[PDB]
C-alpha cells in the first residue's frame, strides 16, 4: 500500500502559478517544506508521497468531459490570435512574464475579459492546473490512500464555456467526474465543500441537476461582492433539488458567524447524502481571511482549519477518500499560513489512522486555542512573516468585522423556522 497522503507538487512550481499571485506556488511550498512535512518525515515518509512525476499532459480532450469543445479549441490557440499588448507592458522582455495579449471580439463570448484577459502562457498554466488536479484525483482513487493535495488547483468559476473570476478551465469539475468514474458504482457520492471567500459558482452549475454531486459553498454575499449569485434561495433542479447548499455570509463576518454556519450546514450535507458518500472535495481559498484584498471576510486561521478539521474527522471515521485544493487568495503569506496547518492537519489526521487511534490531530497545533505557534525560522520566506512572526497571525482587517447577522437578514430567517421547530418538537 502506497502512503495514504499524496501531495502533488511537480517538477516546476511556477508552472500554473498566474499573474497576479505569481510567487503564491512558492509560498505555500516553503511553508509545507518547513512547517507541515517534518514531523512525518525520516525526502522519504510513510505518511506522505511528495508527487514530482508523472504529469500527464493533458489538452483538449481531458477538458472535455465539462466544458464545450469550441471554448476549449479557443483557449488552446488564442495566443496566436493577436499580439502582446505592448502598451500594457512598461517592463520588456526579459524582465517580464504573462503579459497580456490585445483583446479580440471573439473574447467576448467565452467571458476572456476583464479578470480574464488572455495572456502568453495561458494555455500552459490551464494545462498545468488540469494536470494536476487530474493526477491528485487518480492517485486518491488507488486503495490505501486518504487524501491527495493540490495547493494549485481549484479554479471554481469557469463555466461550461465562460471563463470567470480568473478561472479558464474548471478543475473543481474535472477532478469531482474523474474520481466520480474511478470510485466504485456502490459507493460514489460526492460532496464538495467550498470556503473560498466567493461563491463556487462554476461547480454549482455543473451538478445544478444532480443528486449525486452535493455542492456546498460559504462565500460573502452582497452588493458589488464577486460574482453576484448564491443567494440562500438557489437550492439546486430537478433531481438535484436539496443538492445544492448556499451559505451566504455579511460582508466582514467573523469566526463566530461563519464557523457556527457552516459546521450546521455540513451536518446537513453528511445527512442529505447518507451512507453512500465516497469522497469530499475541499475548496480551500485563502481569501476569506481577513485581511484579504478582495475577499470580503474576517475569517481566522484557527476558523478555516477548525471548518476543515470536522470535514477530516468524518472522512477518517468512515473511511472516506478527500480532494484538497486551493483557491483565491491574495496575500502570500495567509495562504502559506493556511496551507500548511490545514496540510499539517491531513497528514497528523492520516498517520493517525494508520495506528488505529481516533484521536487525529495529536500531531498538529490547533491555531483556535494555540496563539504561540512560530512560523518556522527554517522557512526561505520567515523574514516575511512579520510583525508577529506567528503561524495564526493575518493583516490588519480590510472591512469591519461583523459578529452578528444584519437586520433582515434571509439567513437569519431561514435559521429561524427550522430554530424554533426545533424547540417546539422537543417539548
Ligand atoms: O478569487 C477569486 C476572484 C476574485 C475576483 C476576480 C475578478 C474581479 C473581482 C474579484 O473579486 C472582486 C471583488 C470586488 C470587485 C471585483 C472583484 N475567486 O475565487
Ligand atoms: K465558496
Ligand atoms: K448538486
Ligand atoms: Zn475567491
Amino acid at each position: 500500500l502506497p502512503p495514504p497522503v499524496a501531495i502533488i507538487v511537480g517538477h516546476n512550481i511556477d508552472a500554473s502559478a498566474m499573474p497576479l499571485t505569481y510567487e503564491r506556488n512558492r509560498f505555500v511550498i516553503d511553508m509545507l517544506q518547513h512547517y507541515a512535512c517534518p514531523v512525518f518525515s525520516h525526502v522519504s515518509s510513510d505518511v506522505f508521497e511528495w508527487v514530482l512525476e508523472p504529469f500527464p499532459v493533458v489538452g483538449v480532450e481531458d477538458m472535455t468531459a465539462f466544458h464545450d469543445r469550441a471554448y476549449l479549441n479557443y483557449l488552446s490557440i488564442r495566443e496566436a490570435l493577436s499580439e502582446v499588448d505592448e502598451r500594457a507592458s512598461t517592463v520588456k522582455p526579459p524582465l517580464r512574464v504573462l503579459p497580456d495579449l490585445v483583446p479580440i471580439p471573439a473574447d467576448e463570448e467565452y467571458g476572456l475579459v476583464n479578470e480574464n484577459m488572455p495572456f502568453v502562457g495561458m494555455w500552459r498554466t490551464i494545462q498545468a492546473t488540469v494536470s494536476g488536479t487530474l493526477l491528485a484525483a487518480r492517485l486518491l482513487a488507488q486503495p490505501g490512500r486518504f487524501a491527495a493535495i493540490h495547493w494549485f488547483g481549484g479554479r471554481h468559476h469557469a463555466k461550461k464555456s465562460t471563463a470567470g473570476g480568473f478561472c479558464f478551465a474548471n478543475d473543481v469539475v474535472l477532478g469531482v467526474l474523474e474520481l466520480k468514474k474511478l470510485l466504485s458504482s456502490d459507493k460514489n457520492g460526492i460532496l464538495v465543500v467550498d470556503v473560498d471567500a466567493h461563491h463556487g459558482d462554476g461547480t454549482q452549475s455543473a451538478f445544478l441537476h444532480d443528486n449525486s454531486v452535493l455542492t456546498l459553498s460559504m462565500h460573502a454575499h452582497g452588493v458589488g461582492i464577486f460574482p453576484g449569485t448564491g443567494g440562500i434561495e438557489e437550492i439546486g433542479a430537478g433531481l438535484g433539488r436539496g443538492f445544492t447548499m448556499n451559505v451566504p455570509l455579511p460582508e466582514g463576518a467573523t469566526d463566530i458567524l461563519a464557523v457556527t454556519l457552516m459546521y450546521r450546514s455540513i451536518h446537513f450535507a453528511f445527512k442529505k447524502l447518507g451512507e453512500g458518500l465516497a469522497a469530499i472535495v475541499i475548496v480551500c481559498g485563502s481569501d476569506a481571511l481577513s485581511g484579504d484584498p478582495l475577499g470580503a471576510l474576517n475569517l481566522t486561521v484557527g476558523g478555516m482549519q477548525s471548518i476543515i478539521r470536522l470535514l477530516l474527522k468524518e472522512a477518517a471515521r468512515r473511511s472516506l477518500k478527500v480532494l484538497l485544493l486551493g483557491a483565491g487568495g491574495y496575500v502570500d503569506t495567509s495562504c502559506a499560513r493556511l496551507a500548511g496547518v490545514v496540510t499539517k492537519d491531513v497528514l497528523s489526521c492520516a498517520a493517525a489512522m494508520r495506528l488505529g487511534k481516533t484521536e487525529y490531530f495529536g500531531d498538529s497545533a490547533n491555531l483556535g486555542d494555540n496563539l504561540g505557534v512560530a512560523v518556522p525560522e527554517g522557512c526561505e520566506y520567515f523574514t516575511r512573516y512579520g510583525p508577529s512572526f506567528l503561524m495564526h497571525g493575518l493583516p490588519p482587517a480590510r472591512v469591519s468585522k461583523l459578529y452578528r447577522l444584519p437586520y433582515g437578514s434571509p439567513l437569519f430567517m431561514r435559521m429561524q423556522r427550522a430554530a424554533t421547530k426545533e424547540a417546539l418538537r422537543r417539548r
